[PDB]
C-alpha cells in the first residue's frame, strides 16, 4: 500500500511541497509495483521517478539562482551525487526482483526523507525572506 506517508515535518515552500510529494506519491508507486511482483511496472515507475527527480532538482537549483542562494554550490552537488546514484540503482533493477526493488526503495526513501528535512530545509527561510513560494 504505503511505503512512505506524507508529513507536516515534510514541509516547506508551498510550490516545493507539490514538488516533493509528487516524489513521494513515485515512491510510493514504485513499492506497490513491487508488492505485486511486476517488474515492468516498477522499472517504469523508477524512469519516471528519477526523470521527475531530476527536474525537481533542476526547478530548486533554478530558485538558487534566480535568488543567488549561498548555498547553490553545494546543494547543486548533493543533487549530481543522487543522480548518478539512482542511475546506479536503475541498473539493478533490470535483471532484479521484487526483493531487489524493495532494498532500492528503502535507499530512496533513506536519502529523500533525510534531504529534504536536512538539505532542502536550509533554504526555507532565505527563499520566503525574498517572497518566494
Ligand atoms: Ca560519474
Ligand atoms: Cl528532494
Amino acid at each position: 500500500d504505503v511505503l512512505v506517508k506524507w508529513s507536516e515535518d515534510l514541509a516547506n515552500l508551498p510550490s516545493i511541497d507539490t514538488q516533493h510529494k509528487r516524489l513521494v506519491d513515485y515512491i510510493n508507486d514504485l513499492y506497490r509495483a513491487a508488492r505485486r511482483r511486476d517488474m515492468d511496472k516498477a522499472r517504469e515507475v523508477f524512469d519516471a521517478l528519477k526523470n521527475y527527480a531530476v527536474e525537481h532538482f533542476g526547478y530548486e537549483e533554478r530558485l538558487f539562482a534566480d535568488y543567488a542562494y549561498p548555498e547553490a554550490t553545494r546543494h547543486k552537488e548533493i543533487h549530481r551525487r543522487f543522480v548518478e546514484t539512482v542511475l546506479k540503482w536503475e541498473k539493478q533493477l533490470a535483471a532484479g526482483d521484487p526483493e531487489v526493488v524493495m532494498t532500492t526503495l528503502r535507499g530512496l526513501v533513506d536519502w529523500l526523507v533525510n534531504h529534504i528535512m536536512k538539505e532542502d530545509k536550509k533554504y526555507e527561510a532565505y527563499l520566503r525572506e525574498r517572497g518566494v513560494s
